[PDB]
């Protein structure tokens, strides 16, 4: 039977099932006020699927100049054409190679650049903004989005949305690497998975994806979404409550010191965006500091709601296109205030 919602993370994560249900706010606001993330499934069914394909981005925009990041070692690949990224998205024999001769796991940096999404892609902008869930929170002029209503005493988010494009991590060694490292945002965000590319040429890499989800601490109901419904998993997230951010900084200062980094006692390892919490670090956070997080698998069409101030990291299982919009909910406006 169709149902309004369900629970993941053993009851700790709300999953809303109908992205356009006008009564979603009633279930949402109780979880959101407690500083929890929220998942909304089914957004892909509301979109024009032909606007979100890697081959269309390559054909329409392929001649623009961009920088890429090598996810395995953080090396920057400077001033290449954006088609050099898109044409290797799903076909592995077309990817740029490292010196070792392996195909690289790449992230497309800052594209479209700054606030240019709306100017470059007006039809994509319309399709996304008209179909975001919880529209009183997430639309630029929603009644519960304070972004446009705040004085300079508050840090205001840039004009969005922002696109996040990267290949899937592949090997056993890749399990310890992030697509996006641990960081926090002073605004709320909604992050939508609009396309998942399961490759060909090394298509059989499906069993290391299961070990990554399992070792990632994913709950038994999330594991059922693969085996039972054959949905496409895009990315493994870890999110932590805003209230736990200082204890995470204490762990990362102690590990930095153990690894012979030489850091002043006050430096901020979350702001640095230099760490990915692997299975060893996540267990140490729990055992030594008493901190539990949320392990979330984002499938095609899932919208992840990330609370302001919540530390979070992202690990792509397959090649992903994500589109995110920042907003300022009244529940979390304290996180962007410039005093006390
Ligand atoms: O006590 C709180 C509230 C959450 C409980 N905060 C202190 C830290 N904080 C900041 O430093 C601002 C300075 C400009 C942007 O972030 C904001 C949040
Ligand atoms: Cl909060
Ligand atoms: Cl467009
Ligand atoms: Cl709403
Ligand atoms: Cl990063
Ligand atoms: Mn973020």
């Amino acid at each position: 039977s169709m149902t309004s919602h369900s629970w993941l993370c053993d009851g700790r994560l709300l999953c809303l099932h109908d992205p356009s249900n006008k009564n979603n706010w009633k279930i949402f606001r109780e979880c959101w006020k407690q500083g929890q993330p929220v998942l909304v499934s089914g957004v892909h069914k509301k979109l024009k699927s032909e606007l979100w394909k890697p081959e269309a981005f390559s054909q329409e925009f392929g001649d623009q100049d961009v920088d890429l990041v090598n996810c395995r070692n953080c090396a920057i690949i400077s001033d290449v054409k954006v088609r050099d990224f898109w044409d290797g998205f799903e076909i592995i024999c077309k990817r740029l190679r490292s010196e070792d001769g392996q195909p690289m796991v790449l992230k497309l940096k800052d594209w479209p650049p700054g606030e240019d999404f709306r100017d470059m892609m007006p039809t994509r902008f319309e399709d996304l903004m008209e179909n975001l869930p919880l529209p009183e929170y997430t639309k630029r002029d929603g009644r519960l989005n304070l972004a446009s209503r705040l004085p300079s005493y508050f840090v205001r988010p840039d004009l969005g949305p922002k696109m996040y494009n990267a290949y899937g991590l592949i090997t056993a060694e890749d399990r310890r690497v992030g697509t996006t490292n641990l960081h926090l945002d002073v605004s709320d965000a909604v992050n939508v998975m609009v396309y998942v590319g399961i490759p060909i040429g090394e298509g059989a890499h499906d069993e290391e994806v299961l070990k990554t989800i399992d070792e990632g601490d994913a709950d038994e109901v999330t594991k059922e979404r693969i085996h039972d419904h054959k949905e496409k998993p895009g990315a493994l997230w870890h999110i932590y409550a805003a209230k736990d951010a200082e204890k995470i900084r204490e762990l990362l200062r102690k590990v930095g010191e153990e690894q012979g980094q030489e850091n002043p006692p006050d430096h901020d390892p979350i702001h640095d965006q230099s760490w990915y919490l692997d299975q060893t670090l996540r267990k140490r956070l729990y055992e030594e500091y008493g901190v539990q997080g949320w392990a979330i698998v984002q499938f095609l069409g899932d919208a992840v709601f990330i609370p302001a101030g919540a530390p979070h990291q992202v690990h792509n299982l397959y090649s992903c296109i994500k589109v995110a919009e920042d907003f300022v909910s009244p529940e979390h406006v304290k996180h962007c205030f410039r005093l006390t």
